[PDB]
């Protein structure tokens, strides 16, 4: 029985001074997390201490307005939708220049698809729904007017950049694509700022002397040490080379090892991630273009056994995920997978689905309706996730009674970015869920979107997602979006499995360090990090 909540784990009041080193798994070649090439958890973690945010995702998956930056943010009208931001007078960049509407306007122009068509952004995420963005004479009152309703407005302006510096480095595209992406940032609007960068080795941050927030910073230096081999991170922690690690794809052996290091002052936190494992099925081409084969495969997969073999031995009460649009804790969630018989391990039902579509078993091999053997299925998955490797082998075994064979494929060319209609049949990977399911869904399920790898092609799904993204609450959005989840599961091109576990493993002298099991991650509150005081 504990008094800590997910939002208050490891709380305390640290002393002043000292250093903390946090291991990260990628080198930094792009410093702009909002760009296409900078959008990953490492860049996000390393730049969260320097980039101010209007709202921040918290460990309970809520959005909290940043009261260091903002006095208020208010939806002041809905005819048309209007949001007013009042920036604190004392919010300033590290050179003393106030943070103002100039910074909101610059970011909006880079993200809105219109004013900077050459900006190489990750995604607009609704900034394009803002049609006018104006500021008062003081620069501290910013009014956004929308061309149509948009639920996810608190997700906007989550990363602000110094417009007065960008303007010294070319036009907007040049400054966004070059200055803000390629240069080590000399500026900050947060508690820390970069002192030095040793490529491939170490980012060193120091306090921003003009930090304007309520708390911190407490450390003399905050360092991010680059360790690309994530399996060497626990050794580095034990040796004192780093004080915090946050590896992806934690295993039972990793948990047991970390637990054995308690005598060295090491502790750990683990939670269900916003990242969720899935198996995608190639509905565009190859054997999986036949929905009957997709449904038969999904019905034969035994999801209980999959989780029993790969999660249950070291993770208690770990939830199945039976939706492709909602995590188990989000409004709208239901087991739409199991409602359709997917994941039930039901070989006889799967064989019936195949027989009713004209397939036949001959000599232990499945024949397509024309009479030709179904090809060996190409099941690919990216490296670095032992659970995915184990699940690929288990899935091979579940479908072998259907007369199907698999070829297991991996390596650096087996990433989602490199998928082609012609180079896979099944693919195991993960998606990262967002606070607004309808916003994430618009990136995955629409024709011609960046993450529609498995061939969803349904104007009704797209219409539903658009209505859900226009709703006035997350709850109403979920009620609307549930219909799209049903239709997406009917199509059987995406099979949800379960959430990845996070693993934050660290020296317990560090206070206010806690898991934030979402894309924003543990560096959401570095102003509060510090070392516990020893006794005088």
């Amino acid at each position: 029985v504990t008094g800590e909540l997910i939002t208050t784990v490891n709380s305390g009041t640290p002393g002043k001074g000292g250093e903390v080193t946090f291991a990260v798994t990628r080198d930094i070649t792009n410093w702009n997390v909002t760009s296409a090439l900078g959008n990953n958890a490492v860049v996000r973690t390393v730049t969260l201490p320097i980039v101010p945010s209007a709202f921040m995702v918290q460990p309970d998956f809520t959005l909290k307005m940043n009261t260091d930056l903002l006095e208020s943010a208010e939806l002041t009208s809905t005819d048309p939708q209007t949001v007013v931001y009042r920036i604190r007078e004392d919010a300033v960049w590290s050179d003393g220049v106030p943070i103002t509407g100039d910074d909101f306007i610059y970011f909006w122009k880079t993200q809105n698809r219109r004013d900077c068509p050459e900006c190489l952004i990750n995604a607009s995420y609704g900034h394009d729904f803002i049609e006018t963005l104006e500021q008062d004479e003081t620069g501290k009152v910013v009014t956004a007017t929308f061309s149509e309703p948009f639920l996810g407005w608190q997700g906007l302006f989550m990363f602000l950049y110094p417009a007065h510096l960008a303007e010294k480095h070319g036009d907007i595209a040049e400054s966004y694509n070059n200055f803000l992406s390629n240069e080590v940032p000399a500026w900050s609007g947060g508690p820390y700022m970069v002192e030095s960068f040793d490529p491939g080795q170490l980012v060193t941050l120091v306090p921003n002397p003009k930090w304007y927030g309520e708390k911190g910073p407490y450390l003399d230096k905050l360092k991010f040490r680059i360790i690309t081999d994530s399996t060497q991170q626990l050794t580095a922690l034990e040796n004192g080379e780093v004080d915090v690690i946050y590896p992806q794809g934690a295993t039972q052996d990793m948990v047991e090892q970390a637990a054995g290091l308690d005598y060295l002052g090491i502790d750990f936190q683990m939670n269900p991630s916003a990242n969720w494992y899935f198996m995608g099925l190639n509905s565009k081409a190859g054997p999986m273009s036949d929905i009957a084969l997709r449904k038969a495969v999904l019905t034969a997969i035994d999801a209980g056994d999959l989780k029993a073999k790969t999660a249950d031995p070291y993770l208690r009460n770990w939830p199945h995920m039976g939706s492709v649009m909602f995590l188990p804790n989000q409004a709208g969630y239901a087991d739409r997978r199991g409602a359709r018989g997917y994941g039930t391990g039901d070989v006889e039902k799967a064989k019936g689905i195949l027989s009713e579509a004209g397939y036949k078993l001959s000599g232990g091999s499945l024949l397509d309706p024309s009479g030709k053997p179904v090809s060996t299925l190409r099941l690919s998955f990216p490296p670095g996730y032992p659970a995915a490797n184990d699940m690929a082998r288990l899935i091979t075994g579940y479908i072998a009674p259907l007369g199907l064979k698999t070829d297991l494929l991996t390596g650096p060319n087996a990433t989602a970015d490199y998928l082609l209609s012609g180079n896979f049949d099944l693919h195991l990977n993960y998606f990262s869920q967002q606070v607004f399911p309808a916003v994430k869904a618009g990136q995955i399920f629409l024709r011609d979107t960046r993450q529609n790898y498995f061939g969803f092609n349904d104007p009704k799904i797209e219409e539903i997602i658009g209505k859900a993204a226009a709703a006035s609450s997350i709850e109403e959005s979920a009620a609307i979006l549930s219909e799209a989840d049903e239709l997406a599961m009917d199509y059987a091109a995406l099979f949800p499995i379960y959430q990845l576990p996070t693993a934050l493993i660290y020296k317990e002298a560090i206070l206010n360090l806690r898991d934030n099991p979402n894309q924003l991650g543990p560096a959401y509150n570095t102003a509060e990090w510090g070392l516990a005081e020893l006794e005088h």
